């Protein structure tokens, strides 16, 4: 490690300290001691401390703070990895190690509000890596182009509902690509959080979006992971869209190889998205219970779920819209994520239904 580097990490270590009102995980976890025992080491690509925490320095209202430029950064950099990720993930002890996949038993899944006063649609994706590329910041221009060439030819051999067409961001047109932003389906471009982690370099070559003709079935192509699954529909019929997100999943890894780890399951380049990878979601609107964004939080933050806004987290709720989701994904199996969303919104609609 670089003097220039060493430079820069004590001078974000004492940026950290300083920013008496910055409640990052990043800051919570990374004490002297800690920040000392692993700001000399560096990866076999060349991914430093620095690389790890450097979103986080810059934008102090991350909630985390850190990402892995590479697999190996979750160990090389394990101190400082290891309390975040047992942190966030509400329990997960260094000798813990997620379990196997496990969709579990998809009938026992019920519709999350039968006379659709609240649900406005329902949403679950998961993330992949592909096995021998690094994640984002240790990614080429060239690598962007043949991972783009590999998924969206394996993605052309979709059939029945999941059959559908990629399309390039790459010579997408303003209008279209701003329509499926604000319609929910494509990812954001820009994000301050991601781009700070260089983990939007060479922007937009080898981004994309895959989807259906009905857009319930999508696919993003090198946003912050290398692929989102994403099953969606207006809606609360979360049996349809966590079956069509399994059936979809199974398929495309059947001809994909993803990295897998022992311990923290499907890898991923933020680690709140480690183990199933899973973000299972609602939009939702409970005018009672929102009364005040932090009184919902709060009493969603009892259920394990996190609430973000109308255009996906960092974003405000637009006319009482929230997204509301499982927050843990490590250290407990698919079935269990996608149950702690639907028991939470389904107790929080009984507790909206009562409320004065
Ligand atoms: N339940 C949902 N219904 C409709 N759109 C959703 C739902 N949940 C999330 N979205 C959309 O997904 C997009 C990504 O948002 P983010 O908060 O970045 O989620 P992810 O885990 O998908 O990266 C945003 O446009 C947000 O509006
Ligand atoms: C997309 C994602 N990984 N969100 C979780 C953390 C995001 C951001 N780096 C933060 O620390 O708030
Ligand atoms: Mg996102």
């Amino acid at each position: 490690v670089d003097q220039a580097t060493l430079d820069k990490l004590e001078a974000g270590f004492k940026k950290l300290q300083e920013a008496s009102d910055c409640k990052s995980l990043l800051k919570k976890h990374l004490t002297k001691d800690v920040f000392d025992s692993i700001k000399n080491k560096k990866t076999g690509m060349g991914a430093t401390l620095l690389d790890v925490i450097q979103s986080g320095v810059e934008n102090l209202d991350s909630g985390v703070g850190i990402y892995a430029p590479d697999a190996e950064s979750y160990r090389t950099f394990g101190p400082l990895f290891d309390p975040i990720i047992d942190d966030y993930h509400g329990g997960f002890k260094l000798t813990d190690k997620h379990p196997p996949k496990q969709w579990g038993d998809i009938n026992t899944l019920v519709g999350l509000d039968p006379a659709g006063q609240f649900i406005i649609s329902t949403r679950v994706r998961c993330g992949r890596s592909l096995q021998g590329y690094p994640f984002n910041p240790c990614l080429t221009a060239e690598q962007y182009k043949e991972m783009e060439e590999k998924v969206s030819s394996t993605l052309s051999s979709m059939e029945d509902e999941l059959k559908g067409t990629y399309y390039p961001l790459t010579g997408m047109s303003k209008a279209t690509q701003q329509q499926l932003i604000d319609d929910h389906f494509l990812f954001k471009e820009g994000d301050r959080f991601l781009q700070t982690a260089n983990a939007c370099r060479y922007w937009p070559t080898g981004r994309g979006i895959f989807h259906n003709d009905a857009k319930t079935f999508l696919v993003w192509v090198n946003e912050e992971d290398h692929l989102r699954i994403i099953s969606m529909q207006k809606g609360g019929d979360l049996k349809t869209v966590y079956k069509r997100l399994v059936t979809a999943v199974d398929n495309i890894e059947s001809k994909l190889p993803f990295s897998h780890d022992d311990r923290f399951g499907f890898l991923t380049f933020c680690p709140t998205n480690l183990g199933t990878t899973m973000r299972a979601s609602v939009h939702i609107q409970l005018p009672k219970l929102a009364k005040d964004r932090k009184v919902l939080e709060d009493i969603a933050s009892k259920f394990n779920l996190q609430v973000r806004g109308t255009r996906g987290e960092h974003t405000e709720s637009e006319g009482g819209v929230y997204d509301i989701s499982n927050k843990r994904r490590l250290g407990l199996t698919e079935y269990q994520a996608v149950r702690e969303m639907q028991d939470g919104i389904l107790e929080m609609i009984k507790m909206e239904k009562a409320a004065a």
